[PDB]
Formats: structure tokens, sequence, C-alpha cells
């Protein structure tokens, strides 16, 4: 069912200097990325590593192809035989508010497996061994950075099975670090209401987005 | 397993009692450890300096404990037997029972806390909307600085805020827990870590829960 987040998302699309016909396909690409978590993580990693090409076809929607022309500071997005040109700053802002308003947020206490390839080698070697999945527990969510609170980081996690220790400090991770969700934590209407009001509505009102986008 | 049972037998040699009394305390300790709510009740009675404890949840025979605070000793009645313990040995017996036999919750478990055992200001906002005090287990059996001679059962974050900079986590004893809503993930890696670190290692270093003040 259509909800308040869809309204805020349309408002964010109205900041893009682009045609209504092109706003419509960016809306559909963003909704598709939001529903396919692994697809979005792949795109988030491509933007972070300054890769130039993205192609994904999940089990849900159509194929999404994006060419990131970093030298020209612009981007091409193609969905359903329709091609859209965006500046790089508009591309980052579009994905930022797609992530902010539409990406699922895991419950507290969720156990996840981290992608070893993306973690620093010193952390993998000291806190993990070969053949054991790098498991972690979600401790905090969308945490505000610095005194100015202009960006957030997706998760703060502890390393399983150690948890929070004086020796074992927790780890700030972005969502694309997550390889798998093993078991979700507890969540009820209180959590859903808090997430909607604080991590989406309030952040949107203050232009607070995830740090990986650098708008 | 049998390893943990032998460790519990060995811990009873820290008590200044006859051997016949150790066998009775071993049975009552295993009884308490297997009934978490009953053990939590006795821990709160010890914390509150209360006088009498009775439990009948065992299929065979009730258990009655009398705390004689002025005489600085304790009476444990079981199966029409009576063991007299000093207050210091009573605390030691419970501490090693807790250390070696009490279940330990998985990380990420969501629990409901007893509001009456929490600071009044801390529970006000939950009362104001009629919601229970829910928390998430972040850390377990944490060492208490600077000596690191005793441990605290759990370190928890307030639901649904989680761990923040505006909201600091809370240390709680096991007897704060009113209910377990949903256990976090746990497998053989966790079970081996818990046994090696939080039971075997702590036992060889004489690290017990702070609530017993041994
Ligand atoms: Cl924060
Ligand atoms: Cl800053
Ligand atoms: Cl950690
Ligand atoms: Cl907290």
């Amino acid at each position: 069912p259509m909800g308040e987040m869809d309204i805020l998302y349309q408002m964010s699309l109205n900041h893009l200097a682009v045609i209504e016909a092109d706003k419509e396909v960016l809306k559909q690409v963003g909704l598709s990325l939001a529903k396919q978590e692994e697809a979005f993580r792949e795109l988030q990693l491509i933007l972070f590593n300054h890769e130039h090409s993205y192609s994904h076809h999940g089990i849900l929607g159509s194929s999404i192809e994006i060419l990131l022309h970093w030298e020209q500071n612009n981007v091409e997005v193609m969905y359903l035989e329709t091609k859209v040109a965006l500046s790089m700053i508009d591309f980052r802002r579009w994905l930022a508010y797609t992530d902010l308003l539409l990406s699922p947020i895991l419950p507290l206490g969720t156990t996840i497996e981290l992608n070893k390839d993306l973690l620093p080698a010193a952390l993998v070697t000291s806190m993990n061994e070969i053949g054991m999945p790098f498991l972690a527990i979600v401790l905090g969510r969308r945490l505000l950075l610095g005194p100015e609170d202009r960006e957030y980081i997706d998760y703060l996690v502890s390393i399983y099975p150690y948890g929070l220790r004086a020796d074992v400090n927790p780890i700030y991770i972005s969502n694309f670090f997550i390889k798998k969700v093993l078991q979700e934590g507890y969540s009820d209407a209180i959590d859903e209401q808090y997430i909607e009001n604080q991590y989406r509505k309030d952040y949107f009102s203050r232009n607070i987005v995830s740090e990986i986008y650098n708008v």
C-alpha cells in the first residue's frame, strides 16, 4: 500500500533537474533497488569503489543497467528500454534518498554474516579464521556522525560470539558489508513507529543521508 | 556435561561443611539452576535482605531456605534434611552455582526488565506510554574494573533506541529479567566460547557474579 514514505520520495525526486518522464523511471528503479537488498548492496559497492558499470537482474523486477561516467561527472540509467542521463551529484542524491526512505532496516539483535572480502584484512585475520563465517550482531542503527549530525552510518555491530567487551570494540559498517542475514531480532509496532519517525521522517527533514553517498 | 558436574562438585570444596551437607547442597543447586525463575526469586530475596524462600516447582520435594541475618547463617531444608551454612558460605555456594550451572542468554536476545529494580527516572518514559521496559543483550558476564575480580551478568541497550551516543547502555543483574521475548542466535561456536570463557576460565580465576559479594 502507498504510504507516507512514497510522498517524501516523490519530494526528493522533485529536487532532481530532470524531466517528469525520467523522474518516473528513476522512481521505479529506486523502488526495485529497495525491494532487492542484494541488488542495492551491489550498486552501493560500485558507487563506493568508483566502478563504472552496474548490471543486475534479480528474481523480482527487470534488468537494471547503470554506466557511471566518472570522468564526465554524469551517469546513465536504463530500465525498460528507457535511458536517463543524470549528473553525478543528482545520481548520488537520488540513491541517497532511495536508501534513506525505502531501504529496510534490520531489527536490533539481528545476527548477520559480513562479507570478509570487504572487511579490512587485519580484522579478518585477528577476529576470524578460515571456514568460519564472520558473524555479527546489530547493536545500533543509522547512527549520527560527528557533532553536526549531517550523515549517518547504517549499523554498529559486535563480533559474534564475543559481543561488547572492554577488549573487543564494536564495528561501524555500511549496509553493503552484509553478506547474509541469519536470524532477525525482535521487532514490533513500537520499533516500526520509531524507525519511521526518527530514521526516515526526521532525517529527511534535516537532509541526513548515509555517509557512503557524499552528496 | 559430566565435566561441568565435576567442576560444580569441586566448587563445593570451597565451603566449610561436612561431606553429607555438600551432597544436599549439590542437589538443591542443580534444582535452582534448572528453574531460572525460582533462582531469580532467591537472588532477589538475597539482594533485598529478605528472610524466607520456598519453592515447590520440583516434582519430588519442596525447598525452604531461611536467612538468619542476625545470626549470620542460613538454613537450607531439602527432603526433610537440614544444612546450616554461614552467610559467607551461602553466598559462595550460590555464586558458584550461578557461575557454573545458570543458563546464559544468546547475544541479541530481547528481554523485558523489572521496572521496580530500575532507577525511577529511567522508566518514566516507558510508563508514560504504558509500554514495558524492553532491552537487548549486548554483552554477557562482563568484567568489573579495575580489579576484574567479579562479573556483571548483562550489558543491555534500551529498545527500540539501541546502542547510541545519546543513550548509554545499562548494566543489569540476571534477577532484573522479567521475561525473555525472543532469544538471539546461538550455535556450537557460542556454546564452546561460553563454557571455556564464562565458566571454566572464570572458575579457575575465582570470578563470580557481583551480586553475591564474596
Ligand atoms: Cl546517534
Ligand atoms: Cl562533522
Ligand atoms: Cl565487537
Ligand atoms: Cl542504550
